[PDB]
């Protein structure tokens, strides 16, 4: 087959139904695009930012510069920066909603509560906040403080970056002048820099991208993830079911899909009410069940158990169209990306009802708009159930043939920095010792999406992970790439048998898998806490550690903002497919060759799993040599 | 040559020097681009937002949707929304700096003062602020309030929109649900919506664009322009010199260029110090002179007189390269767009020194970086003078042959709402009366850039303005298009005789030109105060008034965000060249034909001055007919 589908049997089975039903889908839509691909855009050397365009760089025809005078390096880095404003904006949006949700929870107007009170008070103490009064008082103060971090300008010093970044990185960032403003001002400044005839200097634009990455992690991601832990618990390792075989067509099936978990949690709470299970049964269903999809799903499985109501995680974004083709979904409730914009016809064909639960998410054919507000989430969740009951009765049951693949996989979800320390007996030292001894050569942060650009869904990701663990490299994973490895079975104890000799031994002694599910791409900041702990304990800089990052099937700028962060944090950062920059030679030289002398990090490229793994291992072994281990 | 150059003889003369010197320039760089133009990008039906791209819509080869499933209408509107995040960000950036500058002025830390105290106290009264204490105390409170407007989230009601918008518009916006958040949250929400697999609904994306336009005018532009008036005075009509003949090579010549006028004002104040003049003469110059370029220059000519130090306005952004070829500039001090990124080689050839005065502005070959802070602007201005004296002595004097064109034109600058009321005897009603009587058919806000896309520099703008005034349509102008009309002589009393029978007679009796210079594209909000005053005087909605807007040589999203505002405000809004949307037929239908039933406004297109003017007049006459006049 000349059409890239998927490495996953479940998805290929459902692709077959979409094709038989003659429904458009991402896999098939790839092929027409291949007839007329623009190589200028592929290489980053086109521009559409003003009316003197559209421009292209082509020296042979005399088009060395854009009409305005910008060169290829400035052109490519500027559009990268602009797109990364979108990525930073999504993290900033999510963070603000988390903080408003914590505040309104403390004020009594949500179905949530303060669950991890120890984290709330420890964070408050680390931030030098007033901890007098009751937990609700402290939660309000924390929320307002973290909103201030979002809103801080160019000239007001941050506190989160001082608490959560390692010492030696701080001196690098001070020398380079890249301590960022809060993400709201930083993304506004970056967007303003990208307007025509403002910032046309590729070095400056790259520096602004590194600042944007730092602003996202310290100014949005770390606060939002810890606040979600305060609300919903800090994840600990537990068994979860994944893949599309978790569906049972005889139940009313509600799937929540996005990045923000608030609606999902509210749905689980509501579905556990006897009145709602009775509604489902009165409608002819066996009972009512909730399923998580993509990143919102992963947020929930990190912190919640499988039970009779919540059934597990469906898969990553390229599984959404196949998932509708099961003919088993009653409501798909969509809160952020990825909610692909041609789902309308598929929902109609397979008898599913689409519900947007964010003002961000709109596309043709959505039936219902229930935009999120914390004080309304209880009522939103109940309305979704009511919609699902009616949909089951009148759109799906007795009308739609279900086609649910048998594939279910088990994954150990819920690794957090706290889970790792517990597994090691309360200190990071045992991990340091197994690294020094060479049992584990190093560790990789796999922080990734999925795409079709460089292979069938998840092909590069899964095979690269297998090659890394064979080389005794431990993986901490987040994002759609984490869902892929979970579905592929790399996150359970059976996966120990795929690891090399040193990592297999450590995994068996600690009773952990060789791939540790750390959650979402929003958890890049949290993963940095583990790397920071290693750097602080060894008193070496992050750039000196035997680690690397890979986003090997990146799709959009949630992943690239995490890559820009990784570069600023000093790390070897592999990205595939190539970002649109390869036509800008001085920018390529900066990112791939010169950044080691600037931040310590560098971009690495390629889609061959074996070569990429060998290059990562070579970098790790170079770091090991310099450490004398 | 067949290269599109300019309608201005001065620019054409200096283009010849650039060409003879074989220096790259915008005019010549247009031609290579014309060889390889992408029609997908021209029509808005390409996409580069994720790794599954670059995508193109071409139904003839089966590429009906992007890989993700988005259609052509969603694709085109989404990229328009993303680019307009940049436009909004630049206005928000400027507003924030204006508010910090007012605050730091009130605290005594700048070379500025509170000039228009009446306006300060009137704003405080209208906004229900505390007016106790001294004017400086009130200025601090106003600054903090206007910063709050910048930061307001989507769920907190704004006050500027209540005070400064008319009753019926507020009702329409309420009914449509398009009351925006503050511009910081609104631009973050817009950017997040544009990430792949978030908002792919062209109608929703267009609605978000309308909201973004409203947020920009009420949340940034009106506040910033009124605060600039508080600091530097409210413009009143006065005679100004324009065009490139204002230079004299025997002086030390400092040009400020951008949109934010703070550095330019500080430079004028410093240049008036006798000590600095003495320094210039000791260096061999006759004295030290300051000149304004583009929008920063226009802000200053609106409010300041020509004198021995401040000499006037050079022209719009396509004049910057020609200006350097005069061989008369000692420092070009650049604060924002437009600062074209290949000026370095031109500055080197012609003996000028480039200084960036904003962290936004970077490009190859800049000599000095003096990022603006209010408390440092006195030191910044003095350092620029010191740089300029050294540059005159070492780079230019006796080394560079000047070639200053002879052309100088007179313009009456400084029209504001206050100036119109004064010219009418204190009330708007005499203008209403001559409009009702048919002497003036209606009024157009010409809010525009300049570009080469649809003609030689300023060709469409000037010829359209001539056709409009011939049809007895009064013009209120802002932007690079206003600079064009000043240089072309449409803004002096001689231009009365270019107007039609009714408008010429009215202008002769009132002693005003038929084109009233209202300043910058940042003054769209201020122009809306005049249109709002007309709506209130006639007791009708803005969509019912005999007015229109035109951006007839738009370049980037400072202009398009004003056009989006104008559509939301209910106006016929002509834009040329075509924005990149014409390949999206449903989006075109929405913007050009269905919006009148939604907001009342519509987009109009075309670059033929006679046809565009006839279409504007036909809309105005339709509005007149429905008003009974
Ligand atoms: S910003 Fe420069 S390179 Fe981009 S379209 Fe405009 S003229 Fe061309
Ligand atoms: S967002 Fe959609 S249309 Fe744009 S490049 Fe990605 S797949 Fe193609
Ligand atoms: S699709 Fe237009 S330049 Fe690439
Ligand atoms: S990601
Ligand atoms: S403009």
């Amino acid at each position: 087959m000349a059409t890239k589908t998927s490495i996953h049997p479940s998805v290929n089975e459902l692709y077959q139904r979409l094709a038989e039903d003659q429904l458009s889908n991402c896999f098939d839509r790839f092929d027409p695009q291949e007839k007329i691909r623009c190589n200028y855009c592929e290489l980053g050397v086109s521009c559409q930012l003003c009316s003197n365009g559209p421009c292209r760089i082509n020296e042979k025809v005399g088009a060395t510069l854009g009409v305005c005078g910008i060169n290829a390096d400035g052109m490519a880095m500027r559009y990268m920066l602009l797109r990364n404003v979108m990525g930073t904006s999504t993290y900033t949006y999510h963070a603000y909603e988390a903080y408003k949700t914590l505040k309104m929870t403390a004020l009594g107007n949500t179905p949530f509560t303060i669950t991890d009170k120890d984290k709330l008070y420890q964070m408050a103490k680390d931030l030098e906040l007033n901890t007098e009064g009751k937990p609700e008082d402290v939660a309000v103060r924390l929320s307002d403080f973290l909103i201030w971090e979002l809103y801080r300008d160019y000239d007001e010093p941050g506190k989160m970056i001082e608490v959560y970044a390692p010492l030696k990185r701080k001196e690098v960032w001070r020398k380079l002048g890249i301590y960022p403003a809060g993400p709201l001002h930083e993304l506004k400044d970056a967007a303003a820099s990208c307007l025509t005839n403002v910032d046309g200097d590729y070095v400056s634009l790259a520096t602004k991208g590194l600042r944007l990455g730092l602003s996202c992690i310290y100014g949005a991601q770390i606060g939002l993830e810890l606040v979600q832990d305060i609300l919903f618990g800090t994840g600990m390792p537990h068994e979860m079911d994944v893949d599309l075989g978790i569906f049972d067509a005889d139940y009313i099936n509600i799937v929540f899909n996005g990045h923000e978990p608030f609606v999902g949690v509210a749905l689980i709470l509501a579905a556990k009410e006897a009145v709602n299970q009775d509604k489902a049964k009165a409608a002819g269903a066996k009972s009512l069940r909730i399923y998580g999809s993509i990143e919102s799903g992963q947020e929930v499985v990190q912190r919640f158990q499988k039970d009779e109501v919540f059934r597990g995680l469906t898969g990553n974004w390229l599984t959404i169209e196949p998932m509708l083709a099961t003919g088993a979904v009653d409501v798909l409730a969509m809160d952020m990306n990825c909610s692909p914009p041609n789902l309308g016809p598929l929902a109609e064909k397979y008898g599913a009802t689409l519900v947007s639960v964010s003002r961000l998410v709109r596309f043709p054919g959505i039936h219902h708009f229930l935009d999120y507000k914390p004080s309304e989430v209880r009522e939103i969740a109940q309305k979704i159930i009511d919609i699902a009951v009616d949909s089951f009765k009148n759109k799906r049951h007795g009308k739609i043939t279900p086609k649910i693949p048998a594939n279910i996989q088990k994954a150990i979800t819920g690794f957090t920095p706290e889970a790792i320390l517990k597994a090691l007996g309360g200190s990071i030292n045992p991990l340091i010792e197994v690294i020094k001894a060479g049992k584990i050569k190093g560790a990789v942060g796999l922080i990734n999406c999925t795409t079709l650009k460089n292979g069938p869904q998840d092909y590069v990701t899964v095979n690269l992970a297998k090659e890394l663990i064979k080389r005794d490299i431990l993986i901490l994973s987040g994002g759609c790439g984490n869902h892929a490895l979970e579905v592929a079975g790399l996150c359970n104890l059976d996966a120990i048998n795929l690891a090399g000799p040193g990592l297999s031994e450590v995994c068996r002694n600690l009773n952990i898998p060789p791939v540790l599910s750390f959650g979402t791409c929003t958890d890049t900041g949290r993963i940095s806490l583990v790397v920071t702990a290693l750097a602080n304990a060894l008193n070496v800089d992050t750039a000196d550690l035997p680690v690397a990052v890979t986003a090997p099937m990146y799709m959009e700028q949630k992943a690239t903002i995490d890559a820009l962060f990784a570069l600023a944090y000093g790390l070897y950062t592999h990205v595939a497919p190539d970002p649109p920059v390869m036509g800008a030679p001085n920018l390529v030289k900066l990112l791939t060759r010169d950044l080691p002398s600037i931040t310590g990090g560098r971009i690495a490229v390629g889609s061959d799993p074996v070569k990429v793994a060998d290059d990562i291992l070579a970098h790790i072994n170079d770091r090991r040599a310099k450490l004398g281990i």
